């Protein structure tokens, strides 16, 4: 795989999210993200599976800003999305759906499709001083579109999912895990460690706790509310300050590390900048 | 002009002031008003964001006027207009929840029972953590909250501490408040005014179709069923003999002036045991 | 005083004691089942009684786990199954009955609760915890199944998804202070002002008017858990039913299990049989 490696031993699968320079997911990503996630389930020898990030700063930036570039690549994925689930929705419908047990451990940032993709996993583990989750969506013209309003829904509540969504602020760890966005915030020096003892302590389980544990906490009916925000999203590239926003994010050097290392202060100057075409 | 209230906007961000001599109590002249000004912006499409605050350095909202009864044809009036299924005291929670511009509590000091509800009914609430205070005082005066805030504490807190704070009454502090998912978040007292106003702005700063699709994707809880329960357990207990007792007595031993609402809690006990 | 063989009861001014009294562990086995139901419906028709408050008389546990012998009393277990509500378990009916309590039940937790003693605990209205020595953990993975008594769902309800999954496939033992972050009991307090504070909330909540408490839970109606419970109950029993949750039962029991020196570190001691 181009953007991930998976390893397995002891019933624990670890993927490794790999894809320079700042963990962008892109179409690639999400065909490979698929078919591992797919060929995990099939598989009778793992029970856990553990997501972390090979980047120092960034466990997955966001979804690739030039993905509409090649709607091709697009269109096949969302040919294979399940019913009533778009493209973007299909990766955290996937891993909510995931019959292993599924862990994150979150040392960086994350944000848009990429704090999507932390949510919808069974557990998340964050360092405290070091992690970082936004829905940055907001600040490029649009709303989360990948199941991030859901999922807040379910977490944090409505009015902290509106406060998070559309003050789109890059909240610390303490924070996130107070609302329950994530499960527990712990410090950085020994986040790898206690991930590691949560995911084999899991594994050893008898076999069928962890099947009967899921069997009886099922996961969420999320049908209409995905329905609705993927109603509500699809509106926001009705109007043009989407793709004004996220060329001239671009263009002030989104998807580099020192673009996203303050990606809300970047996306809010180039808001300010207000570049646009003029046709007269 | 308004009589209780100060609105102002710039930069898209509408400021209402609260503003009711002593003790900011909610009458009916603040509940008429408030659906004025918030009917009027509501269609405005220069204010993206309303923030309310206080005037009244002790109080963001004491509780609904104990005296409101003594005037029905006022309080009347506005019961005739409420929304279908809503009643009187529900429906100015009602109107902040329905909303169509992000509402933004700035909470500097005490607000029980109606004010409670008040501040849990906006988008997004703030507090000062050495000041700011939150009770639904509601049993002390011998009923249950009847303005929502019964489903506005199940739906922000759970049923548990929705419990707890209604039947111990007591005035809640800010950082537990903010832990129970009563309010958004605590701030130091020094950072609170920056703080709302640079989310504010920042609110306001987003593209047109940004709140509304948010909104759209978010929308406002279904609790019909619960506040028509509500009301009818309020209405329940307002007709018992202890309600109106402990009312005029609080309104004796000085509810409604500063000295007396400072301790509210303590007073409405001490009313009830004399 | 010598009414009950594993509680004693006591009540004055509007609020009923109920002592948990189970030596050496306060283990919840049959009998202590058959009193607790016996207790809470006679105070269900108590006008006087207003508030229950819920301690233990074991300074180190407040309610151990369900006893891990009682299947080997089929006949008591069998009364008790006989008689619990449609569509709940016979485990489940302890923490249902709470559930549906009409005065305010109020947990006080100065110890460690596990398994169906932490069912207990969160199916109260609320349940405060003293920070330094409190503990809740859902135990039953360790012993090859699931939460049985209302936990998965209690969990479910009251710290999420997500956070319930973490509670029970990690089986550790929580502390008061992260149980409450996580919404699982209400507050968690100094552990030396934890009595004047329940007994304070007791009293206060015992004086409101007549009807109050009565409309506040008419307002606040029980949660509808119906079809998370029987679906717990299937998971629950399909795992019980096998040989290897047989096995770290007695193994666990074997090497020391409801004696407080096993009890201590139950969780330490059950990834010890099953390594074993």
């Amino acid at each position: 795989y181009s953007t991930l490696r998976v390893s397995s031993e002891h019933g624990v699968a670890r993927i490794i999210l790999d894809n320079p320079p700042v963990n962008v997911i892109g179409a690639t990503m999400m065909r490979e993200l698929r078919t591992v996630l797919t060929t995990l389930a099939d598989d009778s020898s793992v029970r856990v599976i553990v997501f972390s990030s090979a980047d120092p700063e960034f466990f997955l930036a966001h979804v690739d800003m030039r993905i509409g570039e090649k709607m091709d690549a697009l269109q096949e994925l969302a040919a294979s999305a399940p019913a009533d689930v778009n493209v973007f929705q299909a990766v955290g419908e996937l891993i909510r759906h995931q019959p292993q047990v599924t862990i994150v451990k979150l040392a960086g940032k994350a944000r848009g499709g990429g704090a999507e993709f932390v949510a919808a996993a069974d557990m998340a583990f964050a360092a405290a001083e070091t992690a970082g989750l936004g829905q940055i969506e907001a600040l490029m013209g649009i709303i989360p579109g990948g199941g991030g309003t859901q999922y807040l829904r379910g977490r944090v509540g409505r009015n902290r999912a509106l406060e998070v969504v559309l003050t789109a602020d890059l909240f610390d760890a303490e924070t996130a895990a107070s609302y329950g966005w994530i499960n527990r915030a712990l410090p950085a020096d020994e986040l790898d460690e206690y991930v590691d003892r949560v995911a084999r302590n899991i594994a050893a389980l008898p076999d069928g706790v962890i099947e009967a544990a899921k069997r009886s906490l099922p996961a969420d009916d999320l049908k209409e509310g995905l329905l609705g925000e993927n109603d509500a999203w699809a509106a926001t590239f009705s109007l043009p300050a989407a793709q004004q926003l996220i060329s001239g994010g671009l263009k002030d050097g989104a998807q580099t590390p020192a673009g996203e290392r303050d990606l809300e202060g970047l996306m809010r100057s180039v808001a300010r900048e207000g570049h646009h075409h003029h046709h007269h």
